[PDB]
Formats: structure tokens, sequence, C-alpha cells
């Protein structure tokens, strides 16, 4: 459409705090992303290199209790950004990556529904 709907962002957070509470709820899984990567703790120069634009669950949990998001695809897009992130700078057989392919698989079911229920 041309006609961008207006979210409130005490609306986009009822709506889409949820979504993201499921993937904090996954553990294992959620553990590796609940903070940023820091490639100097963990050693690994590389990572700035490879991943450009960093994206972790604080910080959308952040963007969202500010405010940051103006429209639900908005979200959507920073979960989807922390997800490719991890399965392009890890190996597939690491933890890292299955996890990142749990928490993937856990949020395109919780966030279909909420998607219906904002449009
Ligand atoms: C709580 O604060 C901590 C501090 C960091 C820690 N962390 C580990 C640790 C480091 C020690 C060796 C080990 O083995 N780690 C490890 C690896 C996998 C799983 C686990 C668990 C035991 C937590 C499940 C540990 N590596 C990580 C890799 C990444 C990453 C990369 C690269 N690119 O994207 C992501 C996402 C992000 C965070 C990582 C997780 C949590």
């Amino acid at each position: 459409s041309m006609r961008k709907k207006i979210f409130k962002p005490e609306e986009l957070r009822q709506a889409l705090m949820p979504t993201l509470e499921a993937l904090y709820r996954q553990d294992p899984e959620s553990l590796p992303f609940r903070q940023p990567v820091d490639p100097q703790l963990l050693g690994i120069p590389d990572y700035f290199d490879i991943v450009k634009n960093p994206m972790d669950l604080s910080t959308i949990k952040r963007k969202l209790d500010t405010g940051q998001y103006q429209e639900p695809w908005q979200y959507v897009d920073d979960v989807w950004l922390m997800f490719n992130n991890a399965w392009l700078y890890n190996r597939k057989t690491s933890r890292v990556y299955k996890f990142c392919s749990k928490l993937a698989e856990v949020f395109e079911q919780e966030i279909d529904p909420v998607m219906q229920s904002l449009g």
C-alpha cells in the first residue's frame, strides 16, 4: 500500500515484545544472542570485517522499548539480521549456528499471527 498504517509505540511493544520473549525463553539456544557479540572477549578479530551490521536480542529489546520501530516489518528485519549474521559468520556444525536455526523456527511460528493481528 501507499498509505503507511500508523502504529503507536505501546501498540508495537504489546504486540511484538511477546515474540521477542519467546526467543529469550529458548535455553540454551538464546544464550549466545542475549548480548552483543564481543570480538575482543571472544578472540575473533575478523568478526566486524565479516558482519557489517551487528544485531542481538538486547539491542532489539532496547529499540522496542525506545520506540525506534515505526512499523512491525522494521522489527522483523532486525530479528532476521541477527539470524543472518549468525548463519554468515558461524560454521554450520557450531552450537551458535544450530541455535540460530532453532530461534528462526520459533520466531517464524510466533510472528505470523502477530503480523495478521497488526494488519
Ligand atoms: C552469557 O554471556 C556469554 C558471553 C559470550 C558467550 N559466547 C560464546 C562462549 C564463549 C566461550 C567459549 C564458548 O564455547 N562459548 C559458547 C559457544 C556457544 C554456546 C555457549 C553456551 C554455553 C552459552 C550455550 C557458549 N561464544 C559465543 C559466540 C557468539 C556469536 C558469534 C561468534 N557469532 O555470532 C554469535 C551469536 C556470541 C556469544 C558467545 C555466550 C554467553
